[PDB]
């Protein structure tokens, strides 16, 4: 179904996330982790406390697709376990996956974000914020991905 996927985008926000590695998203499927440069992490713990759901979308450069979204669970934090990424980083913010399947670009073209001039949502630096309406419809593009049980993640809004 898509009715809980629904319920956790309501009036959430949306990051673009443009990751230049393979690995580092694996990394981040695999651990639930994130980690930004400054500028960013302030904008993510900013909208971290603005609302309900602050759901991350992710792009590996050159891959023509998206791997995957997440919600961040919490704001950026330091001194943890070293994460070894493939690289000045900021904090570590903890993520819940939504999707972990693929969306290749050529199902997104219909898709335009007003924030970025209003480019196809696969356009943009990494951070760039994806309007509402945009995020909303391309989270609800990914297939499903049975794998997750947004019951959990309702909980944590």
């Amino acid at each position: 179904g898509t009715s809980k996927l629904k319920y956790v985008l309501q009036d959430a926000r949306f990051f673009l996330i443009k990751s230049n590695n393979h690995e580092n998203v694996s990394l981040a499927k695999a651990k639930g982790v994130w980690s930004t440069l400054p500028v960013n992490e302030k904008k993510l713990n900013l909208a971290f406390r603005s609302a309900r759901s602050v759901i991350l979308i992710f792009s590996v450069r050159e891959s023509g697709k998206f791997q995957g979204f997440a919600r961040l669970s919490s704001e950026s934090h330091h001194g943890g376990s070293p994460i070894h990424w493939v690289l000045m980083l900021g904090g570590v913010f903890k993520i819940d996956w939504i999707c972990r399947r693929e969306l290749p670009f050529t199902k997104s073209a219909h898709l335009t974000n007003p924030w970025n001039e209003h480019k196809p949502v696969k356009i943009g630096r990494d951070g760039q914020e994806i309007e509402l309406e945009c995020g909303t419809q391309l989270c609800l593009l990914f297939p499903p991905d049975e794998s997750i049980d947004l019951y959990q993640v309702i909980h944590k809004m």
